[PDB]
């Protein structure tokens, strides 16, 4: 009697890139056996985007184009046997220099967030391919001015308005800040039916994002990282607040993103992914790997060398791992 919003044993799939082709989607569903994608409505990049300096009109125009492609892709997902998370990855107003979302700071953008979600919910209310609405990717509040809602309140209000329109789909809520496992302890369950909670798993960043941003390379997993021993048991500890939230509240958990950079040493990335998935599976969590055919750093079709941008000639251990899990999937049945 825990609400999932689908009738399958498990959703296992991946984030896709905004330029994913119809052929890519058909291959992923029919050949790789994924039954799920997270569709990111992203304006170029994250956490920084042109949205950060765009007017509301400019933002709405961009989003209209992004939604048009999503809508066109849904029949292809149906043929691929894939259920879709609609992820608002770049919200109206974008983020400030500290990566805090303007939906928490500016009345126009806060109101627009709600209005936009009402429009999205109206567009997809009848879709059997859409699974859920992930209201905002990795929310970060910073300071919230008097007279504006923080994330706890904005999520609740937005969820209420979406649920008024749509009687079928999951509403997927990530905790602030950053959708991090630790942040789930800061979120109170929202009093709207059909809510699924979601976190992203990249802990520890020194490992999963080695050789990205300012982070050094050469960090082995399992191993000592940030002066602490990291292995599957450490990952269980990281995820404990999420397991507690699940069990205490009788709610479903979705891992919207998890990854480890492809050029981590030896089989470290593969072992990290394996350990994550095993934990998710024990707890019955649905999941999306980050990412299929997006940035090549997160690609299981690319190899161990940071300076090589070419696909590998033969399957990587990470790709074999993902397909071994996708092979457990049941496909959605459509009318």
């Amino acid at each position: 009697e825990v609400f999932k919003g689908h009738n399958l044993p498990r959703l296992r799939g991946a984030m896709i890139g905004p330029h994913v082709t119809n052929a890519d989607l058909l291959e992923f569903g029919n050949v790789w056996k994924a039954n799920h994608i997270r569709w990111q409505l992203i304006w170029n990049g994250f956490p920084h985007s042109p949205a950060d300096s765009a007017t509301l009109d400019e933002y709405r125009q961009w989003l209209d184009g992004a939604l048009k492609r999503l809508e066109a892709a849904l029949p292809v997902c149906r043929e691929a046997g894939i259920l879709v998370t609609v992820d608002l990855h770049t919200p109206p107003g974008g983020r400030n220099e500290a990566s805090e979302c303007r939906i928490f700071h500016d009345r126009e953008f806060q109101k627009a967030f709600i209005d936009i979600w009402e429009d999205i919910a109206r567009r997809f209310a009848d879709s059997d391919v859409v699974w859920g609405y992930d209201l905002v990717n990795e929310p970060v509040e910073g300071m919230v001015p008097d007279g504006l809602m923080n994330w706890q309140r904005l999520a609740e209000e937005t969820a209420r308005r979406v649920r008024a329109i749509d009687q079928k789909h999951a509403i997927i809520i990530e905790p602030a800040p950053w959708g991090s496992p630790s942040s789930i302890a800061l979120l109170d369950p929202i009093d709207v039916p059909g809510v699924v909670y979601s976190v992203h798993m990249y802990v520890p960043h020194a490992f999963t994002h080695q050789g990205v941003y300012d982070n050094p390379v050469g960090i082995v997993y399992p191993g000592t990282i940030d002066g602490k021993w990291y292995d599957r048991n450490t990952l269980r500890k990281v995820l404990e607040p999420v397991r507690r939230f699940q069990e205490e509240n009788g709610v479903h958990i979705y891992i919207g993103e998890f990854s480890a950079i492809r050029w981590a040493p030896a089989d470290s990335a593969c072992q990290y992914l394996k350990d994550c998935i095993e934990i998710f599976e024990e707890y019955g969590w649905d999941w999306a790997y980050h990412a299929f055919r997006e940035w090549d750093g997160w690609s299981v079709e690319h190899g161990p060398d940071r300076n090589d941008r070419n696909r590998t000639a033969t399957p990587t251990d990470r790709a074999l791992l993902l397909r071994s899990w996708y092979a457990e999937n049941v496909k959605p049945q459509f009318s």
